[PDB]
């Protein structure tokens, strides 16, 4: 069927022309919760609408700060590579994590003690890039798809520092003299970027492993996320990945939460910083309390980018008949929240009564466990 | 069918869950021609992506530099009215540009000299409000709909400066004196705005027209575009409104453009200012030339804004089957363009072979006489 | 009697119409010392100068940036509340640091992990709640009245998250299945935010105690200063709480000073950051020397806002008759003040001699011994 | 010899390595006046601390807000065109203002109604493009070098918008339906920008000028300025080029100075804008007075660039045994100034002696008449 | 001879008045690199092309962001004392790192719970003054000439806060009820700053330390940076003082680097924060790897500031006959690069070798070990 803007007595059928798709897949923005109130920002955007950069060997495409302006920093790479194929050399002022969505990659790092790490990333695996340190990504067999997130908003993908850009604009003399050869031992060198090249397969990944005089590095930069016990609530589960458990990743704190259909993303906010989202896959609603009494509601689905603003409360309910899955992304050491409910299970009955105008049949039904994913009765 | 982001060599499937609608209207985002290059920020923005402001005899949503960061100095809401239905008496600091895209309207407004304009608005017709100056807008028989530009890309529709909200918040006995009232015959005045509300239907113009001591105004605050003789050439037609024939419109001048199937906006730049784009019907793509090998082509169609940084060069390339109609919006009191074939038909023909490598068989097809709009051979 | 800005022979009377008795409070700004020079921006305003939001249950009135400039980092807020006045359950980005100046009040709080503290604070006592961490005040039998300090100057009273705005502003489905219960068993939720409500008085302390399954938080969020044991100098006290002794207080260092009749806080500046002052009680002057032989002197009174742009010099002289206390504000983790005679008393007495021009006579009476506030011989 | 930064009894010998040459260059940078007092930010840059693009064909090398701060409107560029060469056709956001120091050259603009303007530019003419409008220069049988100024001091001399690589990143089908060509008549484009070409000698001016359907432009982009008459006091000459004489010119006002051996710019100001200045040949000393007693001495010579804060005080000195000559640029639509001496002279005799404690045989030397260029007695 | 910048068929004579002996000092710049490319910011400024402030008893001359607008985070200041002269006790919001090049001097500083450090410093020694904290120089015998670097690039030499301008604008009766003395036995304190001033030479250092109620100071706030071990490579020694071994050095990492005559600063990037870089002796030029292919070579020589914003790329050549000797300034708590040579050594060679089209006869050159300084062979 065809959407219309009324919710009761309010609002109208459209009358210019218009985008019936998307009005499909925003039904609460199209139609709002009569809750909503007030100007808030824009907390949604799609990498589907943005331009995909193309090369040999796959292809990527970013979501920053001049697509969803809010973002100021964080930013983010939808990245895909074929199989054997190689993400250059590289290295930025931004640190990078990442979530493997699909598929399985090699990365390399070296760190500034000329100490590398090498290691294979499956599916739910994450990696951490430290600001400024030189990494790589080859994707092995199954090819590989994940997503990037960078702790600057500003980030832009096309201005990373690569190995053979840095080369093809160093004078050959200077270059030469770096490593103690001629000039023409090294005429060869690539006149531009590769940026992403195909290339074979590697081999296994003990026979790539570097031994050096330097040590092995004190904390890994991989960790595998879904190998980690869940917090198991009613209607989801919730694993927390942040500088206290993945030792390295001192910039990134993320959460992966999936929501069974029926459940909710219960009411929470976050203490410490904002809330940059992903979502991997399913369809999602949430509202934003924005204080002064503003409020709005956005919709969501895989590929889209969510954010929230700094202690801003909300709640992310499944609306589709698949489990809903997305990232919780936070530019900070910890991982926190405040739940609604474990907050007002803590205070006295009768003030939590004195505040909500209700009676002793509310608060018997807190609950002073925190459940940060919730199943509908 | 299903597409992909392959072009060529280049490319890869997509493997993680995705947005296959979105994907379907954006060809040349997910698939970008092999001449795009380098960051260029998003220029591109869907009215169905906003969150719509629901009333009695209406709604309203905005695109505002909340959404689209780039437009800093333009933004823009899409409203609607249902029959007799009013936008409440109000003013802002920003002007107001407007293009009734669906029914008809009447539009009030009191300038500072005290003198009153009231008028009707139809389908293709425009209104400009100077800033500061008190409007209303009440739709009659057939509702209406239409698309209103401010000059401040920063604009908040919620925090226009309405009649009753004023009157809501001033002190009852300021309201009493400066009418020369008591509080008593004021005691009705309502509590809180109204924004939009359902009203009978007015009589006709005429019976409203309120004759005053201080004269009619100078110039008109309404204009009858499409009663204009447009720009003809071979693919379509540009009628241009702007402060040199729609006298008051000081601060926004407009084109409306019609692009016949398989014509297009040629290659031009604006000398003078930024573009802003509204997309009113059928689809288009669009390249954004940035200087610096920088490039990026951009999708939309009905319902979209888009946008273009001054001087940057571009076309508007109908790809669609029906015709494709848009607005070019200019934050200056004049329209000016410069064409790439008129530009080089002007110059030696020696002097342009120079530069292109070119030969007599280019040259000989260039064109002294502007044509906004080409047709394919 | 009428002062006149007359400084021997500078200065003439006033001419015009005048405000006598703002003049008659500001004796060293109408007639500054000889020694003033420069442009100096503002560091000095009184909450009698604002707004005062009036509820049930008491007011509330700010001092932002909006109204003192300078103060880029840190606000304040003068709160009371009547006898058993609730200033409703809520949350803020910024953190609160407070001292009660009248009466007393029980604080609840519950942190990340769902610990709960409750606690009683009287006259002389301080609170702290860390940013994003969510908060009650209530008053006891004798009502309260008390200063908070945000961390950031651009912090807004009206703008904190509220729990029944919040619960206003979310669907009430959303609401029912968060926390199990039907749209009916919520139907009487408040429609808007209460902030300050008349409330009967709570009982005993102990009976409010809410025990957890979460423990004990690890740090208390109150602090007796007035039972610390002070510095004492011979003309006054001074009372220190910063995160080293109140180790919540990570954000926010203070000091209690009172200083006797003929008494003043000698000339020191802070090495680490600005200082934000209060005046509670008494009558004081301040010189600010800003470098560049740029210098200017204040005047305050019970209820004014002071500030001290990091590193500046200066001294507050008591210049009434009653002990002049006021409070001493840093956003930082320690407290730390150079004092000018301890500086000088520990270095050569020749070196010291070669920079003023003065004798063994001189350099005699330096103390080693630091002493925050002096006695007039 | 050997320069020392002493000044009577204060300064030092230097004892640290040095740079002998620029201490040469600079002696009243090294040895400053003893008037000199305060923190004034740096008006001095010389275009042989930039780095030299060097092309077939030329050269350019440019001064901006990257390296003289100082300077946010206004940016210019050192160009260079050996006989034939071209400057590729191209276009930018700010206008463009020129001097021809060496040779001559040609120019091509197209305006926004598709008139075109082409001319022939000898040493000491001049040129403006407004912003936006398309333009080239090609050197004639001498090659060109000439001095550009930009109405934007953050202009970029690499990101001009070229006919070249506008095609090149433009879809070749694009390409192809704008010129109503097939894609093989285009095949050969160059792929990538020219900016600076070798190429033949042009003909005749007469034979190049292109008749068109739309009119001579009505203003010329072109001015002889050495052939209008100066200003001609007693140590120099000054010719002023603005918007009231150079039509076009709006955003740019000019004055090109010689001043004699001996001879000085009098003591003035500039009561509308900032002044920015390219010493073309000869050494000179000025003084900027910055008012709050602020003031620095500044030293150029050929290839420096400087300027004046808006409203500043100043002089420039000839302190070289060859003429100085140099310009004055100003954005702004006239030029202004207002002169000490004649400021003075406009007033009573004893007000001014009253002022500068001096007598009739001071007032009695003064001059109503303006003489922007004095000669030592 | 005269240089032009000529390179192959690239660019022409110089044909205006020019700057020889600049041009002369920037063989790289009037004649870049071609592997050069794009728009980089001014990393490049002189401190003879500063004003110098003499004072009786040396001078001191500043490079800030106002003249060199890339380094916002760092400015630096050159200073001379003749023997026994005095730098006025002061201090400042910024901290204070300092090499001493020439002489020897004596410091005070009183931390801020009231204990003194005297130390005396000679050639290649350190001193760091943590932000706020008074200190004072004095020259012994040979004077002294150094280095100041502070961690505020808007850093202003003239703001500082000084003992005797503080006290010159500070009520005199305040003074005299500060210490406890009489307005007339304080009469002949200076009316004005100091700043410099000559005094006798001072006693040996151990009759200068100042016994205290208060403890010797945790850290030394000097260090011997020569008499460490340094890294010795084939060309060059670099010596590191951070926070690590330089224990109250919190805000500045430092490395003095001497290359040999034919040796070069290895290519190398920093991953933690821009360098700021002083020329203390010898001829050197430097490329900067700006990424996306920009790249941009500068000279420079003793007197020389130059700058290396965050991660970019960069190698430093000597280019002359003596030694180089520079400085490596970071605001950071710790050093830290990453070389080209060891990050590529402890990768798989067959890796390395798919990046840079190059084989086994390359990769076997690779070095694990880290060699800041090479020798061309
Ligand atoms: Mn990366
Ligand atoms: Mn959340
Ligand atoms: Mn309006
Ligand atoms: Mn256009
Ligand atoms: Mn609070
Ligand atoms: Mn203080
Ligand atoms: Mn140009
Ligand atoms: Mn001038
Ligand atoms: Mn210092
Ligand atoms: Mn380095």
């Amino acid at each position: 069927d065809i959407p219309q803007p009324i919710r009761g007595d309010k609002g109208a059928t459209v009358k210019i022309p218009r985008n019936i798709e998307r009005d499909r897949q925003n039904p609460d923005m199209l139609v709002p919760p009569e809750t909503d109130h007030g100007t808030v920002s824009n907390m949604k955007f799609s990498f589907s609408d943005t331009h995909n950069r193309l090369e040999k060997g796959g292809y990527a495409r970013e979501v920053t700060v001049r697509e969803l302006p809010i973002s100021e920093n964080l930013a983010s790479v939808n990245m895909r590579l074929k199989p054997g194929a190689i993400r250059e050399l590289h290295w930025h002022k931004e640190a990078e994590w990442a979530y493997m969505i699909y598929g399985s990659a090699r990365v390399t790092i070296v760190d500034e003690k000329g100490r590398s790490f090498i290691d294979d990333v499956g599916e739910g695996d994450l990696w951490y890039f430290p600001s400024g340190l030189p990494h790589s990504i080859q994707a092995l067999e199954e090819g590989a798809e994940f997503l990037l997130v960078f702790d600057d908003g500003s980030f832009s993908a096309n201005s990373t520092f690569q190995l053979t850009d840095w080369l093809a604009h160093t004078p050959k003399e200077v270059i030469a003299a770096n490593f103690g050869v001629t000039k023409e031992e090294i005429s060869n060198l690539p006149g531009k970027e590769k940026y992403i090249f195909e290339n074979q397969l590697p081999g296994s990944l003990k026979d790539d492993i570097v031994e050096g005089p330097n040590g092995e590095v004190p904390y890994p930069f991989t960790y595998r996320l879904l190998e980690q016990e869940p917090i198991e609530s009613e209607g989801g589960k919730v694993y927390i990945a942040d500088s206290t458990n993945f030792k390295v990743s001192k910039t990134i704190a993320s959460a992966l939460v999936t929501v069974e259909p029926g459940a909710m993303r219960e009411l929470h906010w976050h203490p410490n910083t904002h809330e940059w989202q992903y979502y991997i896959s399913g369809k999602a609603r949430m509202t934003v309390f924005a204080s002064d009494g503003h409020a709005r509601t956005f919709n969501y689905q895989a590929g889209d980018v969510g954010y929230v603003p700094f202690a801003m409360g909300h709640y992310v309910e499944n609306i589709g008949d698949e489990p809903l899955v997305f990232l919780e992304i936070f530019k900070d050491d910890h991982y926190a929240d405040v739940s609604l409910n474990q907050w007002l299970a803590m205070l006295p009955e009768t003030f939590v009564q004195a505040h909500l105008d209700l009676g002793k049949d509310f608060t018997d039904v807190l609950s002073k466990e925190k459940h940060p994913v919730v199943k509908k009765k």
